[PDB]
């Protein structure tokens, strides 16, 4: 076929990175359909090909696994589904209906391609051993292949989501940081008080540094945000009931958000008898933390997406702090891709 | 000369981490003497060695700057000085008390080495540029010869303090923490009042997880713990002083002591206006903390020495938190010595 040839050509371009205006430009109005197609059909597929083109580089006793081929396959798939509208028209507007339908498709084939890469982990541990050298690699290649993911879900998802015939797609310009902490602790709240009878309260203080007790609003993708609360919350609940099983006093879980003039923090401070510093350096390790998962590593990807960072500090015998790190200005805010 | 061949003689053999017991071991009696020589005549030539021979792989123009060569004729003499003991008899009570004087000069010889190696920094920035790469390289000598120089300066204090004619020489097995965080806090106290004419409180919290409400103890080197704590304090303060100039509220910088099974960590709270992300990640290199400082690095140095680190978490707007880490067992405090 020309897949080969089709990778190797889109390969050879850049990815662009956006901003979160251009992404609001783009979103701006329905009449913007056409550039957003005349523009994806070129950036999907450098991206595509970009990331398939480091799979192929990957060595022979990973790229010959029936999870690294299953999921080469969909991209290959995905890759020549967006190549049929290289030369069709914009004006044309059952072109753009079928673009929209197309990147609903594309979308859905890849929707477990987390659990499918992440049995590959464990087939290498258990075909070839978990060595440090095996993890960097597949650290290395995972954070790259999952941001990745990450961004050309988020373009297809703004266009079908804008698209579709206040907020712009997935992007909020009015994020009300709280609300989503709050959202994603009541969501914890409903599996911790199913699976172990008993939850941590909430409290929340935010620190807008700039403008005192003015609610801390940012412009960011919530559902991205609601993510890596929702992970944190879970791992933060879990410790701090399992560490209190013999006693009474059930600490809650604090979360602070503070605004600076570059920098929007969110700690989530939890009493759940913290970690030894020797096991917080591998929660974030794709190999370690498989198991016969994910959510710290990715969590962190997402908070790279957009030129922030996760980072985590325990205290082992007290509890542990978590920082979602983000950027306060959409100025700053802009995509962070694989560098290929 | 024969500098040449001493250094790659020696530069063969690995060093020899030592661990807090090895140390109590060598300082139980002033009998143990005669031990301490014969290993130090051979392990400290090893050292020396070794990290002469990394100076001698910098590329020129840095190996040819006045600073480096500076320091490395401090090498060779120190490395040449006790060299001329090998064929000396250790049963010679001379012998032995030539060795500690031997030791004391060498000591005081490179007294100046960090603002010596500082000033070397100062001069590759202006003389070839500040970029990542000159970073890196920077980054990865100094930490390694600072570490390597840490290392040497503890066998000589661990030998001319105690066979000098309830502490082990620098180590004190029942180290109280809370009361070196009092002794450093303290000293920068009188250093904040007398510049800035007003100083931050302070608060100690410990947390002994496995005997609630027992004084945290452990085996350590406090002069040690005191450098890194009173760098973190005067950050600390003039942070806080500084954010509060325009305000009457002069808030407390807040420490936990907290020991586990594995850990013994010492975290540092203020609430001194934060610093981006982008800054802190800075705050650790020498290039970018020179110009025309160290503290931070080489603390983290202090810390990584026995197996510890020493990590930086801030909320820009809010404040900072400063955690050392520390191994709580003596057995797993052990020497962190470049891997040549
Ligand atoms: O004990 C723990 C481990 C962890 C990871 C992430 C968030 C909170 C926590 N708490
Ligand atoms: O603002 C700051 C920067 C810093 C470094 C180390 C310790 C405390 C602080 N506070
Ligand atoms: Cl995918
Ligand atoms: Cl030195």
């Amino acid at each position: 076929g020309s897949a080969p040839k089709y990778i190797e050509h889109f390969s050879k371009f850049s990815p662009s990175p956006l901003s979160m205006k251009q992404f609001l430009d783009f979103g701006s109005s329905n009449a913007c359909e056409k550039t957003s197609f005349t523009f994806l059909r070129q950036e999907l597929p450098v991206r595509l090909a970009n990331i398939m083109k480091e799979i192929n580089l990957l060595p022979d006793r990973v790229l010959s696994t029936p999870s690294v081929q299953l999921v080469q396959s969909w991209y290959v798939q995905s890759l020549l589904d967006i190549m049929e509208f290289l030369d069709k028209d914009p004006e044309d507007h059952r072109t753009l209906s079928q673009f929209t339908d197309a990147l609903v498709t594309i979308r859905n084939r890849h929707n477990d391609v987390v659990p499918t890469m992440a049995q590959g982990v464990l087939e290498y541990k258990d075909t070839y051993g978990d060595d440090p050298v095996s993890n960097q690699n597949i650290q290395y290649f995972l954070d790259r292949f999952y941001l990745s993911r990450i961004s050309i879900r988020m373009l297809i998802n703004q266009h079908t989501l804008i698209f579709d015939g206040k907020h712009i797609g997935s992007i909020d310009p009015n994020c009300n940081v709280s609300e989503v902490v709050k959202d994603a602790y009541d969501m914890a709240k409903l599996l911790c008080d199913k699976y172990y009878m008993a939850s941590p309260d909430l409290e929340i203080q935010e620190i807008n540094a700039a403008n005192s007790k003015q609610p801390i609003h940012m412009v960011y993708v919530p559902s991205h945000l609601y993510h890596m609360l929702f992970e944190l919350f879970k791992n933060a609940m879990r410790a701090t009931v399992e560490s209190h099983e013999s006693s009474l006093i059930l600490p809650p879980i604090k979360v602070m958000v503070a605004l600076g003039e570059e920098d929007l923090s969110i700690k989530m401070s939890d009493r759940g008898g913290g970690v030894p510093l020797r096991k917080i350096e591998r929660l974030f390790s794709y190999m370690y933390s498989t198991a016969p998962g994910y959510g710290l590593p990715i969590s962190r990807l997402y908070a790279k997406y957009f030129q922030g960072d996760l980072q985590l500090f325990s205290m082992e015998g007290f509890g542990t702090d978590a920082v979602i790190y983000l950027k306060a200005l959409s100025t700053d805010s802009v995509e962070r891709l694989p560098v290929y």
